[PDB]
């Protein structure tokens, strides 16, 4: 439950939004393998509500549990899981068995019909009998209230029941059965602990037909948000899996905007208040964060603003911190609207440049030379401890991953211009932000290391790029 069954040698869960089965295959196979990269996570794969201009939150009112979505079928899901398998590349479902559809969601995304004004939904075969009395969420302070009422009108599953738990633990076993390797539980601090031991304790053994150790348990990840000083604590749900550290998301934020400084990263952790490493799933920002009135409000950091969101990135991947998230979203100007489409409704396809970069309606952050390239750097040090820590008492920091990586931060409005102690062994070093290797030269700067350690690190505060990075895996 705290393993994240990842492959060998590989680190970074990407959040492809709203893609197809298809894409996420081939992107498997095309850039996510031969990168590091070692998981993704996919968005609802069970039937949801169809709702006029098809929002990106309809997913998250089930119809029922038939593997029937936009993003495909379950022979297109299963295909997927199969081939990003077969490259390294493990699987997390977003389950959402909270709550049902609302009202107005009548229609399902694989031919189901629902009426949530009754209460039945066909498709679990469920009835009102399966749910809490209606009532709404309104104090939110009142941690038995905003586990036993409707959120936003979403009819409240009552995961006490045994038929529901039947339901839940049938539906999560299909798709361990499918190879999966976790779950992100939605909703999770909405429903009580002691029925998530129970479902989440009956869960079969992962398919070792997938190339899954013997004895192994499907990861949980729990979708709490406590900001400090709650009704409810975090402290509830990291006994039965991990959870989502949502104050490394508005603290990262606050960092490199310029509202905190960066000297004061020197014991990033749980000193921050953050949870214990092996139970923190950590993120820049999450789909629910990067569109406001989320976890963090304003102060996080997304795609738009791109300097800061990369040197944000570029710091927890170097971090031994947690387990990191990069998320992979769809460009937005409106926080309703759904993901590209080749009409109205037909999710279209993310097309690919010279650049290896996105196009069509997609970011693709985890194509940003910034960011795989830390995925690599993130893989080339392993375990090896922090060292080698400098500032400048203000917003220029550098460290070292022992003596496998180094590492420097730009964040003050004057330039960055010293001989810093860099503890890799002497040699050529290619700047991983600025470009890559490629045969014996780099692609953008070349960092020099002398016999002492030490090398000169030039960070322009006005330059497109704030941070330098070089490995042990990208020397000469
Ligand atoms: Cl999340
Ligand atoms: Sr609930
Ligand atoms: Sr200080």
């Amino acid at each position: 439950q705290f393993d994240t069954n990842y492959a060998s040698g590989r680190s970074g869960m990407v959040h492809l939004f709203e893609w197809k089965w298809d894409d996420i295959a081939a992107e498997c196979e095309n850039f996510l393998g031969p990168n590091g990269y070692a998981g993704v996570q996919v968005s609802p794969v069970n039937e949801n509500a169809v709702k006029d201009s098809r929002p990106w939150w309809e997913r998250y009112q089930p119809i029922s549990y038939k593997l029937e979505t936009r993003s495909g079928n379950e022979e297109q899901f299963a295909s997927m899981v199969k081939r990003c398998n077969a490259v390294g590349v493990r699987t997390y479902v977003d389950v959402v068995f909270n709550h049902m559809a609302a009202d107005g969601g009548t229609y399902g995304t694989g031919g189901s019909t629902a009426s949530p004004s009754s209460k039945s939904y066909p498709g679990v075969p469920y009835s009102s009998l399966d749910f809490n009395p209606t009532c709404a969420i309104s104090n939110y302070n009142d941690a038995n209230e905003v586990r036993n009422c409707e959120l936003v009108g979403l009819r409240d599953l009552n995961q006490g029941n045994s038929y529901v738990q039947d339901k839940v633990v049938e539906f999560l076993d299909h798709l361990i059965d499918l190879g999966v390797a976790g779950f992100r539980v939605d909703a999770a601090k909405h429903m009580w602990p002691a029925d998530l031991a129970v479902i989440y304790g009956r869960l079969k053994n992962l398919n070792t037909d997938h190339g899954f150790a013997s004895g192994s348990k499907a990861y949980i990840v729990q979708e709490v948000i406590d900001m400090g000083g709650e009704a409810i604590s975090k402290s509830e749900y990291t006994g039965l899996g991990a959870i989502t550290e949502f104050r490394h998301s508005d603290s990262i934020g606050k960092v490199f905007r310029g509202k905190d400084q960066l000297q004061y990263l020197t014991n990033w952790g749980t000193a921050w208040g953050f949870a214990a490493s092996d139970r923190s799933l950590v993120f820049v920002d999450n789909h629910d964060n990067q569109r406001g009135h989320g976890a963090g409000g304003a102060d996080v950091l997304t795609y738009k603003v791109p300097k800061q969101y990369k040197m944000a990135s570029a710091f927890m991947l170097a971090h031994p911190f947690g387990t990191p998230r990069v998320m992979s979203s769809f460009s937005f100007t409106d926080t309703d609207q759904g993901p590209p489409t080749t009409d109205g409704h037909n999710i279209a396809s993310p097309i690919f440049n010279s650049d290896n970069s996105c196009s069509g309606g997609w970011v693709c952050e985890h194509r940003w030379r910034q960011i795989y390239n830390m995925v690599a750097f993130r893989n080339a040090v392993g375990s090896d401890e922090i060292q080698n820590w400098w500032d400048n008492g203000s917003n220029q920091i550098s460290f070292s991953r022992g003596s496998r990586g180094f590492v420097a931060f730009n964040n003050d409005n004057y330039d960055l211009n010293s001989s810093l102690q860099t503890g890799l062994p002497a040699g050529t070093y290619c700047d991983v932000i600025s470009g890559s290797k490629s045969g014996s030269s780099c692609t953008g700067k070349t960092v020099t290391v002398g016999s002492d350690g030490r090398a000169s690190i030039n960070i322009g505060s006005s330059e497109d790029d704030g941070v330098l990075a070089i490995h042990v895996n990208a020397k000469l």
